[PDB]
């Protein structure tokens, strides 16, 4: 989605309503957020918190990134999230996902001025 920050909002933010989600949530959202255009993106996480709350994680607990960079941050509080995982029977362009709701700490990578999330690293 143009800027890395905009791409993070498109791929990972859903405070647009849902405090949680339904059984077809990932099927709809993986498609509507354009994560099934080129291929079936195999896994993706949506965060059901305010943009302000998720942007705030960039000033919280500094942790190592999976790629070995040092610009990752873990939320002090648990956040409402939805994990989407491509099913065994899923075949492009009919991408199929399991919708898993959870409350976990998020880990995001941050970059830029202003310093904002550009990558979803993990939930713990
Ligand atoms: N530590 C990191 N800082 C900035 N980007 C990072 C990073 N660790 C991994 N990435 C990026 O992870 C990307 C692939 O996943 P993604 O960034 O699309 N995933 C969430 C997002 O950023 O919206 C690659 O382009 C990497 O450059």
């Amino acid at each position: 989605k143009e800027t890395a920050a905009a791409k993070f909002e498109r791929q990972h933010m859903d405070s647009s309503t849902s405090a949680a989600s339904s059984s077809n949530y990932c099927n709809q959202m993986m498609k509507s957020r354009n994560l099934t255009k080129d291929r079936c993106k195999p896994v993706n996480t949506f965060v059901h918190e305010s943009l302000a709350d998720v942007q705030a994680v960039c000033s919280q607990k500094n942790v190592a990134c999976k790629n070995g960079q040092t610009n990752c941050y873990q939320s002090y509080s648990t956040m409402s999230i939805t994990d989407c995982r491509e099913t065994g029977s899923s075949k492009y362009p009919n991408c199929a996902y399991k919708t898993t709701q959870a409350n976990k700490h998020i880990i995001v990578a941050c970059e830029g001025n202003p310093y904002v999330p550009v990558h979803f690293d993990a939930s713990v």
